[PDB]
């Protein structure tokens, strides 16, 4: 019963290929439901044409900056920020899907997929989701990034919506 979301992922226009996502809304559902809708852009707004503007080989990729495109943006469906919903699901592993932020409270857009076990952002970070399909993308992503999440390409999601 838990949606499932899709990312067409474009490398500065190559296409790369589709993620898609579980959303865990039977856990956290309102941390669920703001992805869901950025993902579809039903209210108006959401994640296409946005990018993964810090990539971390070995730990994550992080975008969903759609307001300002410089890595400092975002906004939920809720209002600039919403708070954490709980902290029950944790950063077990690769593929998981989880909420960036500046401190506590402060949820808005941005999110990260991990491509490890990120243990030290239990706790911190709203973990809310995860790959399904497309995990091979995601680890493609990671060659465009680097030590400090610079990127060398812009990593685009070309297209996002809801599958299920
Ligand atoms: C421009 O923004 C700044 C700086 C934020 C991060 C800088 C930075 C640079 C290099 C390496 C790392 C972080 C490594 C250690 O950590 C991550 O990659 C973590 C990994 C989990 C997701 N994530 N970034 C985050 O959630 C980070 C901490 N937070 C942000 O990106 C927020 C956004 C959501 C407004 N920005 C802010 O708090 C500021 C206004």
């Amino acid at each position: 019963v838990n949606p499932t979301v899709f990312f067409d992922i474009a490398v500065d226009g190559e296409p790369l290929g589709r993620v898609s996502f579980e959303l865990f809304a039977d856990k956290v559902p309102k941390t669920a439901e703001n992805f869901r809708a950025l993902s579809t852009g039903e209210k108006g707004f959401g994640y296409k044409g946005s990018c993964f503007h810090r990539i971390i080989p070995g730990f994550m990729c992080q975008g969903g900056d759609f307001t300002r495109h410089n890595g400092t943006g975002g906004k939920s469906i809720y209002g600039e920020k919403f708070e954490d919903e709980n902290f029950i699901l944790k950063h077990t592993g690769p593929g998981i899907l989880s909420m960036a932020n500046a401190g506590p409270n402060t949820n808005g857009s941005q999110f990260f997929i991990c491509t490890a076990k990120t243990e030290w952002l239990d706790g911190k970070h709203v973990v809310f989701g995860k790959v399904k399909e497309g995990m091979n993308i995601v680890e493609a992503m990671e060659r465009f990034g680097s030590r400090n999440g610079k990127t060398s390409k812009k990593i685009t999601i070309a297209d996002c919506g809801q599958l299920e």
